[PDB]
């Protein structure tokens, strides 16, 4: 019945959320957003985090819905030092776009098998919002832009040009001003510190 787009709509959403390494963010605003696999094609130098990609989608790029995947950001902070930003991308790329949707992380054991072409399209997108997503249970008083389960994904597989991403984040103000100056035109945000509720906190406080 309903469209990605009426979900959106009814849902409130507006932000698409892409945490990387700020090592990576010169080539991201240059080139836009790509796949391991494509990064690899034209065999350019990046930062990851995730090396065997048990979800085997290394041609897709991971995002999420309206919040983070804290848990697996937080897990990647812990072991690689260095600044690390949040890119905000248009949730037009939903449907301009060829993505998936997996109401989970995408390596869960829950949904990893399921045909792939189950996972496309406003039915699978409806998914992320279920009151019980494999035990994971939805609070009554979570808003409704967001998933159930904070690690819900987006696996999406085009490049996604610089023209999607409406800003980013920093952790703090000099990360902001240096690639300011690199890219004017575009929009660079920052904390003033992470004492605070940020993109950088859990969910679960994030909204408290
Ligand atoms: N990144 C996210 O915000 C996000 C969202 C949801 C789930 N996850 C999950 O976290 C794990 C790690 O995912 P990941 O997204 O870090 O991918 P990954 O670990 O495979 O590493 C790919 C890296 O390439 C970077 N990159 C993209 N375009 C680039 C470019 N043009 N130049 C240089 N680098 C570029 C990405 O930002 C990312 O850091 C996976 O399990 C994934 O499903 C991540």
């Amino acid at each position: 019945s309903m469209t990605i787009q009426e979900i959106i709509q009814q849902r409130n959403i507006r932000s698409l959320f892409h945490f990387t390494h700020s090592d990576n963010l010169t080539s991201i605003l240059d080139n836009g957003l790509m796949s391991r696999s494509e990064l690899d094609n034209e065999n350019n130098e990046y930062n990851c985090n995730d090396e065997e990609r048990i979800d085997g989608h290394p041609d897709a790029i991971c995002l999420s819905v309206s919040y983070p995947n804290a848990k697996m950001f937080y897990k990647y902070r812990c072991l690689k030092p260095g600044d690390w930003v949040i890119l905000e991308i248009n949730p037009s790329v939903l449907w301009a776009k060829d993505c998936a949707f997996y109401p989970t992380n995408a390596a869960s054991n829950n949904v990893r098998f399921i045909n792939l072409d189950l996972m496309k399209g406003a039915e699978a997108f409806s998914a992320l919002f279920s009151e019980n997503v494999f035990g994971i249970q939805r609070d009554v008083n979570l808003p409704s832009e967001y998933t159930t389960d904070v690690q819900a994904a987006i696996l999406v597989f085009e490049k996604i040009p610089p023209s999607y991403i409406i800003s980013t984040f920093h952790p703090n103000k000099e990360s902001a001003e240096h690639f300011k100056r690199l890219y004017p035109q575009t929009i660079q945000r920052y904390y003033d510190n992470l004492n605070a509720r940020t993109l950088y906190s859990q969910r679960h406080y994030y909204l408290g």
